[PDB]
């Protein structure tokens, strides 16, 4: 994230410089999105299958889109409703939109199937069973 933060900043400093308001088209969107890919978060990434999923978040997210008013985060997380882009321009109106959060995450949130979590969260409970048994 650390080396994420940096690069935004180099990049952003780079094409704005001084610039109070940057166009959404202006931003070197290719060079945040290549150097994430390559260097930050492919570095570790040792699959062709993981750098392809790692990718396709990267190409949705880090667009001139984004900065649209009806860009969707996540699509189609509970099968009818979508979580949505906040429209605020300064850190403490995206700050707000985290705090309002539903709370009522699930793996659809990450693009993954529902599902996935029903053998996690069923062992997570049946282990909480026997830990309150083994402490009583």
């Amino acid at each position: 994230l650390r080396s994420a933060c940096d690069t935004v900043d180099t990049w952003l400093d780079d094409t704005a410089k001084g610039r109070q308001n940057i166009s959404p088209d202006k931003i070197p969107w290719s060079a945040l999105k290549t150097l994430m890919a390559q260097s930050i978060y492919g570095g570790r990434v040792d699959n062709e299958f993981d750098q392809r999923l790692l990718n396709t978040f990267l190409e949705r997210l880090f667009t001139t889109r984004s900065f649209d008013s009806e860009f969707k985060l996540a699509c189609k997380v509970d099968g009818h409703k979508d979580i949505q882009m906040p429209d605020g321009i300064r850190r403490e109106e995206f700050v707000q939109w985290v705090e309002l959060l539903p709370d009522t995450q699930t793996p659809s949130w990450l693009g993954l199937p529902n599902n996935a979590e029903r053998v996690l969260l069923t062992t997570q409970g049946v282990d909480m069973i026997s830990k309150m048994l083994k402490m009583q």
